[PDB]
């Protein structure tokens, strides 16, 4: 399956999401924002945790390449700089360009790993402007989009721009029923978060460009929802799954 689980390193441990990979589960892949699960970077983590699943290693930031700490060994894919258009670590699209020539060095092994776009907050110029900067020969194969909307229509229209204006196949590393925009209204109720989620994961399941999709609201604690509605949490403050978590975790559509 395509379906994920963002997990925030301010957890200081990846344990709790070992039971979104538990028996029956249909998610094949989980990334944190960072190098690796297990390590400094994740420091409680227990030693012999297992997660049966891919996990996505992410270079967060220009500093990230220059932090001492490995990328989780095995990776297949590797995400760009964490919304470098928000002032993330806000860089240019030239300063960025820069730093990618470093972290496309990373990919040593390029048969058997691949590099994703960094995903920007919303600005697509920038995005347009770093892929024109970099040598062709560090050009991502993978599209990274982070999407923030509450209406189907909106969300499939923004995706297809997506795939429109930068022609190669996405992983859509963060989405749920939430719009930044201010005029747009976050959910009414509980109900209304899962129809979006089997709406979106339906349309995501048969479009063959989206390779890998990640709902964003497995948190603990509130404050890594960063101002996210409550209603997309995918487990509670306690580390249990919610409902919504049940309903991602089994499939997410019919
Ligand atoms: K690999």
């Amino acid at each position: 399956g395509k379906a994920g689980i963002s997990w925030p390193a301010q957890e200081l441990t990846s344990d709790p999401i070992a039971k979104f990979f538990q028996h029956g589960s249909k998610l094949s892949w989980h990334w944190n924002w960072t190098k690796h699960w297990k390590g400094p970077l994740v420091p409680e983590t227990s030693d012999d945790l297992e997660i049966d699943a891919e996990f996505v290693p992410m270079i967060w930031s220009p500093q990230s390449l220059d932090d001492g700490c490995d990328l989780q060994e095995g990776w297949d894919l590797l995400l760009g700089f964490n919304e470098p258009d928000l002032d993330a670590s806000h860089r240019s699209p030239q300063e960025a360009a820069d730093v990618w020539i470093q972290l496309a060095q990373l990919r040593t092994d390029p048969d058997n790993q691949h590099l994703v776009s960094p995903a920007v907050a919303s600005n697509v110029e920038w995005l347009k402007e770093f892929l024109s900067l970099i040598p062709e020969e560090t050009y991502p194969t993978y599209l990274a989009v982070h999407l923030y909307t509450t209406t189907f229509d909106d969300f499939v229209g923004k995706m297809e721009m997506y795939h429109n204006e930068f022609g190669l196949p996405i992983i859509l590393t963060e989405f749920c029923m939430q719009s930044w925009d201010e005029g747009v209204p976050g959910p009414g109720d509980q109900q209304q978060v899962h129809d979006y989620m089997g709406q979106t994961t339906k349309w995501l399941d048969e479009t063959d460009y989206i390779i890998k999709y990640c709902w964003f609201g497995a948190v603990r604690d509130t404050a890594n929802l960063h101002d996210v509605h409550p209603f997309n949490r995918l487990m509670d403050e306690h580390g249990e799954i919610t409902p919504l978590g049940f309903q991602y975790m089994y499939g997410g559509h019919e």
